[PDB]
């Protein structure tokens, strides 16, 4: 039915692949830890409507990607992931948002700010820090753990709903 093109961006090590694999796993394969960018597919019903999600798991700003610009052109919505115990990854979110704005020539791009690894007791980026950053961008903030699966489905579903809302403006 309705297809959505989703792109996961963020610094290396924050859990982009772990979040994506947790979403798309059919668990035929026990463990899967990709190291190269790839695209994954998931069919899911969101608010009664069957959605086909294509999810691009990008690499950090350091791993070269020839098709990076084209991925951002094709992408309809972006998960901007940082880790709640890595302040640099949180500061890097500005860089990733600027790249997307540079390619798409818009400040009005569907995005969700994702604070991953919320299963950890120790944390260096506070909830209000991230909620304030999300406010400054006009985008939702969601805390996730690819370990406990907390918030993982909701992060992606929230992004789909952001894309729908944008398409109806
Ligand atoms: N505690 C915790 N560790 C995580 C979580 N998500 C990912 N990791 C770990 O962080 C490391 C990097 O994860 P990875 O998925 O490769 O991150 P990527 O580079 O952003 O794709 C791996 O060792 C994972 O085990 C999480 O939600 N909680
Ligand atoms: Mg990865």
């Amino acid at each position: 039915m309705t297809e959505y093109k989703l792109v996961v961006v963020g610094a290396g090590g924050v859990g982009k692949s772990a979040l994506t694999i947790q979403l798309i796993q059919n668990h035929f394969v026990d463990e899967y830890d990709p190291t190269i960018e790839d695209s994954y597919r998931k069919q899911v019903v969101i608010d009664g409507e069957t959605c086909l999600l294509d999810i691009l798991d990008t690499g950090g700003q350091e791993e070269y990607s020839a098709m990076r610009d084209q991925y951002m052109r094709t992408g309809e919505g972006f998960l901007c992931v940082f880790a709640i115990n890595n302040t640099k990854s949180f500061e890097d979110i500005h860089h990733y948002r600027e790249q997307i704005k540079r390619v798409k020539d818009s400040e009005d791009v569907p995005m969700v700010l994702v604070g991953n690894k919320c299963d950890l007791p120790s944390r260096t980026v506070d909830t209000k820090q991230a909620q304030d950053l999300a406010r400054s961008y006009g985008i939702p903030f969601i805390e996730t753990s690819a370990k406990t699966r907390q918030g993982v489905d909701d992060a992606f579903y929230t992004l789909v709903r952001e894309i729908r809302k944008h398409k109806e403006k």
